[PDB]
């Protein structure tokens, strides 16, 4: 149970929300201690990647509250997720429910406030009973379990390395804007490769000719302009729509007076910015101290502090997350 | 066990026995045939939520002897090895794979459709990986499965053309895992053999990822094409496509025994008119003539949209008549079991 060191690593908590679809609807749902899951061989989960999921963290404030980050937006994004592989939808209703079953049914395991900890939630969905054809599962489970994870910077905001890989996570028109297995499979390959290299991960360029960037692995990429004034991220129909971009974008427009643009950055040049960063759940903006191209590497602000405007998006959004500082209207739910 | 062999077609049936076999610490489980139709594994598995996961598919067909024979399973344990590799998956030596393959056949023998059925025995063997974690991360541990069905014909009972269409969309990237036998390129397919299948197609045909203009695969089968003259048999080379065993096997047989001048290249779908006959082919497949494309507004007919071309019934006729113990089986294709 110490908060201090712990990590991002599995850990079993005491109940996980399950739910089984069968003949057309979604049933009551229940919570279980099995934390075992058990599925028809032929499972079409198991052999033909039909499976999604998402993640998102729940906090313990100051106050004694806690905080549910924007889990509305998860549950917009499973719906596109299971849209994609023909699997049937979750409501908002539904979705967000079992979220706070399971965060109420595990309260103990929130790390206390004070040490940058929190719950985190992984709801899924996955496609089961008998098959062998190649075709969408008769019938699926949705489940959602919690492991109490620890601050992911154990000292602070600390800049890491990129580099480049000729390999796709995606094709132009694949999965890539669902949050689906398939492309994690493909990632996992050239992730282990550049975790070798001594690198953090590698930054997908994109399919079609890889000339602009795309995702830095499994989190959104973005990038401060040189005058210290634009926020730049990607737009493409093969990159996740990251919740975290998404609350980054909202917050250099309505909190840092900051000029916003989503479009192309190309790898020719990155010297148009002053600092870079990678955002996500787990990761929460991990400041890019350098990417490898080819035989050039390239850093942004430095290599070991990270730049001004990335400390600001930083500490804005782990304030609202916490409770710190004012909350959008709509973010945040109560549990 | 009481079956009717005439009404058997391509789905789920519980046969008695599986191979299961454990990986952990670095060491594959001796391996263990089971009753057990029903997987369990920890709820964060990779192979449930990373997609860590990959899978093989070959029969076992009875011949008129009596005896049985086993389709080419030296390809298939190489290709898994090939895909379990791409998944940093541990491997299996050809040894272990085949003997898992024999065991299942042997233990189901009486689910082994007769001869004349034109029916077989369909192998499942799959590796995934397990056991409790979180991260986005090769599994700790992973298991090794083969399980069998009974089938018939996967598209259509008989020689019988179907037709297919492109679409826009792409079931793997130029530089992905199309050439692994891996779960998401099949997710990825679902969407758009769905929307095929709903508008009276067989399945899809997808182009080149990126500047689609080259055929590269069906979904569940190889493309392969036929010159005006019946001269040159032809197949796109790809990167993404899967590695078909039926097709490197046509390969073959159209250059020995059947006389063919053989071409692995790039069939543009622009130039569809090169070629007198198309097909598909796999092990489900085990060749569906290609009635006619569509793309876009045109729909392309290469020989007749109810008959198979000539030399498509000449190349299917061989490799059935091997496969079934009828015609004589080139060195090292065939396992007796
Ligand atoms: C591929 C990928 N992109 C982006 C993200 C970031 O999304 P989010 O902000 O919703 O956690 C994740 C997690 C991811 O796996
Ligand atoms: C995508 C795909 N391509 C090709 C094949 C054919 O391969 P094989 O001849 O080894 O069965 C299959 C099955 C398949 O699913």
């Amino acid at each position: 149970i110490d908060w201090s060191t712990l990590g991002f690593s599995y850990i079993r908590t005491d109940l996980r929300y399950l739910a089984h679809w069968k003949d057309g609807e979604w049933d009551a749902g229940t919570l279980t201690e099995d934390n075992q899951i058990h599925l028809a061989e032929g499972s079409t989960a198991l052999h033909y990647g039909q499976q999604c999921f998402e993640g998102l963290k729940a906090y313990r404030c100051a106050d004694g509250s806690i905080n549910l980050f924007r889990p509305d937006q998860n549950a917009a994004r499973m719906r596109m997720s299971c849209r994609r592989l023909l699997m049937p939808e979750l409501s908002d209703e539904q979705f967000i429910d079992a979220c706070l079953q399971v965060v109420r049914a595990n309260e103990h395991f929130l790390p206390p406030y004070g040490t940058g900890g929190s719950l985190y939630l992984r709801p899924f969905v996955i496609g089961v009973g008998d098959n062998i054809g190649v075709r969408t599962a008769p019938e699926f489970i949705f489940s959602v379990f919690c492991v109490p994870v620890g601050p992911y910077f154990k000292g602070g905001l600390t800049p890491t390395n990129f580099i480049t890989s000729d390999y796709d996570r995606a094709a132009p028109h694949g999965t890539g804007a669902a949050k689906v297995g398939g492309n994690y499979a493909a990632s996992l390959l050239p992730g282990y490769e550049a975790k070798k290299r001594d690198f953090a991960d590698v930054i997908y360029l994109d399919p079609a000719t890889h000339t602009t960037i795309e995702e830095a692995g499994a989190a959104n990429f973005f990038a401060i302009t040189q005058d210290g004034q634009k926020f730049v991220t990607p737009q493409s129909p093969s990159i996740l729509p990251s919740i975290t971009k998404y609350s980054l974008l909202w917050l250099a427009e309505h909190r840092l007076g900051l000029e916003v643009e989503e479009g192309d950055i190309r790898i020719d040049e990155l010297g148009k910015f002053s600092e870079a960063g990678a955002c996500g759940t787990a990761a929460v903006i991990t400041p890019i101290g350098g990417i490898q191209h080819g035989d050039d590497f390239h850093v942004f602000y430095s290599e070991s502090e990270p730049g001004p405007v990335t400390r600001r998006l930083y500490d804005e959004l782990v304030g609202i997350q916490y409770g710190d500082k004012e909350a959008p209207e709509g973010w945040i739910v109560k549990v």
